[PDB]
């Protein structure tokens, strides 16, 4: 009884009373049966027995079959169950998925998403299958059980109580005990079948070696020996299967002969009549092909048992690496940065972080272009919250990032990357996703402001196009501009900045920067590049040599310092 | 094999003995109550009683917790099956490595045999559903429909009749009903994970953009118009559950109803109607099985179709014109005049010209780039030339077969693929026909004896992605180890020579004077001891000759040639 919304507490409430009506009309449907036989051994008026044929052939269709042509009862019980599992289906993937998405950067990097996406869709499909399983499963059958041990042992004879509760201890000790043993085959199966399948498509991707060696003749009869191998264990295993449903087929024999010749006897004896026998055999029946179909699910609970263990940990793994947790805003108001003695260890690069202490100048740009190596990057990162301080003091505009709290930063803060990475999608989504609540008269404001109306009007239907792998490819001038599009909706506080090796044409690269420069105007910028046009209009430069800074000044000032950057200007100078 | 014609006779006459069981179980049953209405002689009634129970055990019930014969005919079953999915699946490999390099390089090993383990599964699913599934459960409506029309009154046959009939028509409408509705789904499926997986790539861009809030928004929003889907999904499969099980109500119900009159009237005796009413339905619970065998076909045949797509045709570059022998037994080596076309590159054959007698070892140099082993991939017959006559020992090869120069050349590329398994099979692989004294004893003469007795485990070391990863030198000495046991007539060779250990190198030139002793070798590469140990050199520029002399004459002539190989010796 989930309390979200109240139509999905009488959902729940009439599909648990629909299922108590299936469980009540499981042993009505044989009481009928029997009444019918005594109205036929005996003879009975027609009128009477029509309607009560005709109320069991009811009765009947409401349940069919055990698990096959379930019945009317199961069938609309399973139609209106799908309306809570969409509930708790969405519920647990929308929080997985923000999770997956809360986790940072360091977590993101080489994992892939395939791989866990599937762990987190399987693993729904885990809790669902659990929860409808056991609620539909284990309570309804075990309720059973106690029907047929209560039923039998006081209005029918109470040794048949006894054969129906032995048999069925029988019965569920012989499925559990032979349902592990058929689990090691499962397994001992499954790992040879990796090997034949391995061998088999690594013999073929080596096609040039066994062109090169004439190794077709041997190579088909090593496949064939794999092939062979192979077949001589799934023969063990499918005897295994043959032999638990051999036996699960011959404890329900003993136990319907006992009770079948009993009844015999004690309908000869006539303490109990014909009818009574029909309905010892026809509630057996029904009794068990359910409970065949119960030791299925039991064997398909294993692997539901590793993906929601699984499914847990990958919900309770959080990095948290920092946060204050009064939700402390941030006062910003110029870009004062703060560098001292700021120092933390890299992981997988040449440069790392190394006691950096050079302050940018408010309003101003101070530009780092130098070495090889993505440091410059990884202190974009660093100042970006992705990464923890080891030791150092960074203080945007007076006061430190560890408790000013990221929705006051990421909402005072905007910085553009370096690769336009872009969906399927339309264009409008793309220029407005810098402020997603921003309207749509001026997202063509501030596309037109980037300049992106001539791919409008390059676009098959201009503003409402599809745009992706799914749609039209563009350029990286475009995409940047969308960018610039972006981040000028976002209104940043400071501007931070990438580009690859690439420029797309002169005509664009002129528009760019200068609305690289617009934008720039009225705020400090941090901006890292390789292109010298991008390089030329910052005035200020800072160079780090492995995580330590080295030289300083502005361009010409390192031009005649001789340095790193003046090595780069005269090979650019001069290709 | 004769005796897997034992096993399938004994299994459609096991078949046979499962459809007298469907008819003797339910009369023995109203065998049962008939005795037991009027009052039985218990000596007949117990033996009547166990030898029903003992037949309903072997039947099981309908289906689901099979019986004994269906379990024994599942089971004895295999041994057939496994012989037509192994000897397909054998057809399959034999005709894909036969199968040209052209389709196949064009294709990935995962999909072909994801495909070819497909269409097995197809064939074989398949062929157990038309003779175990539509012949059989075709076989019971005709039972059904001639026992009770000719054994009983004729209006059963006529309920059943129409109610098989009927049961088989409406499952068939509302199949393709619910099929449309599947596809529909499965499309909206592919929607439904592609933008959640480009959203998890994009996770950087959404960081920067703090938009996990419209993420997740929209997420919702297309999960959300999943779940409608879903509703509609389980609602159509509902309607064609129910739409049956109305099928069997309206079928028990004008029988028991009918059943019921007859008995009054007392045409029919009381056990008919526990006959019937347990009868229609053992009919009809196999019945439900039914529409998943027609939904199965599909699927079945439409891989079944890419199974015969991918096998029965041919690639086949180098066609058999006369399929000749070659009267190879010396070795010239003759490339000559050849205008062989070719697309997607610039590596057209514009008639270079060399050839070599007995007695004089081959080089060859051009520009930079991995695209020179093209040359070896035409010399050992992966693709057919189209205008021009290219010898060896002075025979054409453009007229004899595939297999006749086949085993003549020894090629070792620049990293023969070590596989998962020991090193008895490695030395095994260059050659099949030759013992394992002679096997080790070229691996005692090809020095690999040396690290294979280094390593711990000697001749028996597990090696792989199964085992032990070796080094490149080491498998470089293997490949050489396995075309020296090989001894092919002719060798045409490519070398690694990668400057690793200078003492493997000078093992790699030791095997490269041995397996040169007095007979030719064809050489690509841009080191100065694998290009002088040649007679004479040749620069080709994607097909075209530019200067032939020996090391000192190119190094002498000095231009882009030397510049590469002093830039490349040093700095
Ligand atoms: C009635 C029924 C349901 C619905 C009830 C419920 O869901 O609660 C169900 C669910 C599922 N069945 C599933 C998968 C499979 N079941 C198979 C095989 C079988 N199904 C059977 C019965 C059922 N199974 C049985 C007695 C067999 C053996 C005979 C045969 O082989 O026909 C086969 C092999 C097919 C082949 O070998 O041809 C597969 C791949 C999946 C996973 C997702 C998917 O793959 O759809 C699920 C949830
Ligand atoms: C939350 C869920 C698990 C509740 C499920 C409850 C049902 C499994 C039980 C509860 C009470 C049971 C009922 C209690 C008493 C009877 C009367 C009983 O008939 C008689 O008393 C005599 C019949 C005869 O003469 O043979 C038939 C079964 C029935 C309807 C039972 C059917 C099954 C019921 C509904
Ligand atoms: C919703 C669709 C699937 C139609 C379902 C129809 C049933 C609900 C109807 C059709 C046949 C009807 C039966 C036809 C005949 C009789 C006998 C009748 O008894 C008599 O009057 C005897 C003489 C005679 O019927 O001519 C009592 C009602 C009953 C059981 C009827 C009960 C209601 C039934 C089962
Ligand atoms: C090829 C595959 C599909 C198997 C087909 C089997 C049928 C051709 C046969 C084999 C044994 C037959 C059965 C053998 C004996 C009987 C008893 C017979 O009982 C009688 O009352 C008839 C004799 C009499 O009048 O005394 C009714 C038919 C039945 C069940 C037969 C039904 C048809 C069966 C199943
Ligand atoms: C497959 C393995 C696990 C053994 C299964 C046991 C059956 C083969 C046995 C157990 C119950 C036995 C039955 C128990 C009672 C009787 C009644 C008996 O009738 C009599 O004449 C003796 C009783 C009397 O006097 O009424 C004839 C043998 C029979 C059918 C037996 C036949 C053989 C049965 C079915
Ligand atoms: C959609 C599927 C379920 C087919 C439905 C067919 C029924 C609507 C038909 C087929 C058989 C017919 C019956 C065939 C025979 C009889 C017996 C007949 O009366 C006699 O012949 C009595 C003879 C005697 O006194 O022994 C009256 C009509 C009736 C009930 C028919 C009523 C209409 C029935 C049930």
């Amino acid at each position: 009884w989930p309390r979200g919304s109240p139509a999905l507490q009488l959902v729940v409430l009439i599909c648990l009373g629909l299922m108590g009506l299936e469980r009540a009309l499981n042993v009505l449907v044989p009481i009928f049966y029997r009444n019918i036989v005594n109205l036929l051994t005996e003879k009975a008026p027609w009128n009477s027995l029509a309607w009560t044929v005709t109320s069991y052939v009811f009765l009947k269709f409401l349940q069919g079959g055990g698990t096959g042509s379930t019945g009317f009862v199961s069938n609309l019980r399973t139609f209106l169950w799908i309306r809570v599992q969409q509930f708790t289906s969405r519920r647990v993937e929308l929080l997985i998925f923000s999770h997956l998405h809360e986790l940072s950067l360091r977590w993101h990097l080489g994992r892939r998403t395939g791989e866990v996406l599937r762990i987190a869709d399987r693993g729904t499909s885990s809790v669902t299958g659990l929860l409808s399983y056991l609620v539909f499963n284990v309570i309804p059958t075990l309720a059973d059980i106690i029907i047929g041990i209560i039923y039998f042992s006081m209005f029918f004879n109470a040794w048949f109580g006894l054969i129906v509760f032995l048999c069925m201890s029988l019965y569920l000790t012989l499925t559990i005990v032979v349902t592990e043993w058929r689990t090691k085959f499962r397994r001992a199966m499954n790992t040879q079948e990796n090997a034949t399948r391995a061998r088999a498509v690594d013999s073929l991707l080596n096609f040039e070696t066994v062109k090169y060696y004439n190794a077709e003749s041997y190579e088909v009869e090593r496949y064939r020996e794999a092939i062979i191998k192979y077949q001589g264990l799934e023969w063990k295993s499918s005897a295994s299967l043959v032999l638990l449903n051999q036996t699960q087929n011959l404890v329900i024999g003993l136990g319907l002969l006992a009770g079948s010749l009993l009844c015999a006897y004690f309908v000869t004896e006539q303490k109990l009549q014909v009818g009574d026998y029909v309905l010892f055999g026809t509630y057996i029946i029904q009794l068990y092909m359910p409970l065949n179909w119960f030791g299925t699910y039991y064997r398909m609970i294993q692997t539901n048992f590793i993906d929601m263990e699984n499914m847990f940990d990958l919900l309770k793994e959080e990095t948290e690496v920092k946060d204050l947790p009064g939700a402390g805003p941030l006062r910003f108001q110029k870009g004062r940065i703060e560098f001292e003695n700021v120092h933390f260890s890299y992981a997988d690069g040449r440069e790392t972080l190394q006691d950096v202490s050079f302050t940018v100048m408010p309003g101003q740009t101070l530009a780092l272009v130098g070495p090889s190596g993505a440091g410059k990057s990884t202190i974009l990162r660093l100042l970006f919250r992705f990464y923890d301080i080891s030791s150092g003091c960074i203080r945007i505009d007076g006061q430190d990032i560890s408790q000013v709290t990221q929705a006051s930063l990421r909402s005072h803060i905007g910085v553009v990357p370096q690769d336009t990475v872009l969906f399927n999608d339309t264009i409008a989504d793309n220029i407005r996703y810098g402020r997603v609540t921003a309207g749509n008269d001026e997202v063509e404001a501030a596309a037109q402001a980037a300049g992106i109306h001539d791919a409008i009007m390059a676009f098959p239907e201009g503003y409402r196009t599809q745009v992706g792998e799914r749609g039209l490819k563009l350029s990286g001038g475009e995409k940047q501009r969308v960018a610039i599009a972006r981040t000028i909706l976002k209104a940043p506080g400071i501007i931070l900045l990438d580009e690859a090796t690439s420029a797309l044409d002169t005509s664009n690269e002129r528009a760019i920067q200068a609305s690289l420069a617009k934008v720039c105007a009225n705020r400090t910028t941090i901006v890292v590049a390789h292109r010298l046009s991008t390089v030329v209009n910052a005035d200020q430069i800072l160079v780090i040599k492995d995580g330590c800074i080295v030289e300083r000044g502005r361009h010409e000032a390192l031009l005649s310092r001789g340095g790193v950057y003046a090595d780069m200007w005269q090979l650019q100078q001069g290709q």
